[PDB]
């Protein structure tokens, strides 16, 4: 429908012994699941109480993904060692909502509000907080030329009042920074902590549930690549139970339900029957299902396109497939993988249904890739880190094709990097991500994808050998969008 689970892969790798994460157990994930409620409401409140802002949208989901690139502790999910402890992801979304948060303008006096709540909103922090008195007296005036300005009885336009906001920003931000930095790090110091405490319950229980259940806890042949195995083995399957409501499954686990439409079911039917080898019977296969939603869930508030990451249409997939060998996603998951091989972040409960583990742990010495990771910028620095180290490392064939907004202002540390790589054989640009239907029946597109999509190609002298960017093959890719 919206994959072909049919392309083998051409990724190789060296055999790896199997993980030891804990097994996914749905006793366990509704437990992640009401204590990272209980941290979005610990973050709602200091925000609140601290800075007078509701949490900037997607922020809390942005943290989550930072702080998995740096994350050395147990849990797949929520954070509990890590270095620096503060964000710069969560302390940069905080800080651009302070003193307020900037809304969408499209009249006049919507622009005419938000100059005025902008400039009284920063009194109300020189007159209330600790600052130098440099800055109160550059804030002060700035806010007092702006109020006399409203009260001229000649009115402006709008523009005029949206400049009028771009300049005032411009003039107060480093002041109303300073005023705010050592406020903005103890939310993320705090919220980071709290996590770390969550993670030792979580933890401790999974423990304890798997000594109830009397459950303990290589060469490097190349081959092709292969599901993440547990070393673990699996616990005793739960009763969960499975109806459908119109074309929505419906899993229940002890009167908690999870949903997700009947095609991405018959398609982790499919994925599962491809990759698991633990389960003949299909005994565990609910268990699982329940799990895996369970956790985007909590991942990503539900189960189109997102502030988070953005969807390629399907015949671009298979115009990469065609027209240069890819099989194989470095970010996906299985609810959205085009290829049933793929890179994810949650190879505990993942691996059952094709994936390879998170990205920045895999290493391929051949194959050709497609990336679109998500829009974190920690993230994708990262991620040209391991593309570099990969490609100077083999020198079998080798490719990558990136997908990432076209974003100048400014650009991302990472699109920087890779358009000065020694590896870029071409760079391109595409259509903007825009939502792509699959649900059947939402968020609206990072602002960052609005002007296009870079798309670069990163390959050694082996790849660019076999998956060249002809100008045929590039027309080809082209055309693939609608």
């Amino acid at each position: 429908v919206y994959w072909d689970l049919d392309i083998q892969t051409n990724a190789v790798i060296r055999e790896r012994a199997p993980a030891d994460h804990l097994p996914p157990h749905p006793e366990i994930e509704l437990q992640r699941a009401q204590l990272t409620t209980k941290l979005r409401q610990h973050y709602h409140e200091l925000c609140s109480q601290r800075e007078g802002i509701e949490p900037p949208r997607e922020s809390f989901n942005r943290w989550l993904l930072e702080r998995k690139v740096v994350d050395k502790g147990l849990d797949p999910l929520l954070p509990s060692e890590c270095d620096p402890v503060i964000s710069p992801s969560m302390f940069r979304e905080i800080m651009n909502d302070i003193p307020i948060r900037l809304s969408r303008i499209k009249y006049k006096e919507e622009a005419r509000k938000l100059l005025f709540k902008y400039a009284e909103a920063a009194k109300k922090m020189i007159d209330s907080r600790n600052v130098t008195p440099e800055s109160r007296k550059v804030v002060k005036w700035n806010v007092e030329d702006t109020m006399n300005w409203l009260r001229r009885d000649h009115s402006a336009s709008k523009e005029d009042y949206m400049d009028r906001l771009e300049n005032l920003r411009k003039q107060c931000g480093p002041h109303v920074a300073s005023v705010a930095k050592d406020s903005v790090e103890g939310i993320c110091s705090k919220i980071y902590h709290i996590s770390a405490e969550y993670v030792r319950r979580i933890r401790q229980a999974h423990l304890t549930l798997l000594k109830e259940c009397n459950i303990s806890v290589v060469q490097d042949r190349l081959v092709y690549c292969y599901p993440v195995r547990l070393s673990i083995p699996a616990p005793p399957q739960t009763r969960v139970e499975l109806h459908f409501e119109n074309d929505i499954a419906c899993l229940r686990f002890k009167g908690e339900m999870v949903k997700v439409s009947r095609g991405h079911f018959n398609k982790l039917e499919l994925l599962y029957r491809y990759s698991c080898i633990d389960d003949p019977r299909f005994e565990k296969f609910l268990s699982r299902v329940w799990c895996l939603i369970k956790r985007y869930q909590v991942m990503f508030g539900s189960g189109e396109g997102s502030g988070l990451q953005g969807s390629l249409p399907v015949p671009v997939f298979e115009a990469l497939n065609k027209q240069f060998g890819v099989t194989f996603e470095c970010f996906a998951s299985p609810l959205n993988c085009y290829f049933k091989q793929f890179c994810s972040a949650f190879p505990d409960i993942d691996g059952f249904f094709g994936s390879r583990g998170p990205f920045l742990s895999f290493s391929p010495a051949s194959g050709s890739f497609e990336a679109n990771p998500p829009f974190c910028e920690e993230l994708m620095d990262a991620m040209v880190t391991h593309f570099e180290d990969l490609l100077g490392r083999s020198s079998e064939p080798l490719s990558f094709i990136i997908f990432v907004p076209e974003w100048r202002d400014p650009p991302t540390p990472a699109l920087t990097r890779m358009e000065a790589s020694r590896f870029r054989r071409h760079q391109m640009t595409v259509p903007a991500f825009e939502h792509e239907y699959r649900s059947g029946s939402r968020e609206e597109i990072y602002y960052k994808a609005i002007h296009g999509t870079a798309v670069i190609f990163l390959q050694n002298n082996a790849g660019f050998a076999k998956w060249e960017p002809t100008t045929e093959r590039i027309q080809e890719l082209l055309a693939a969008y609608k």
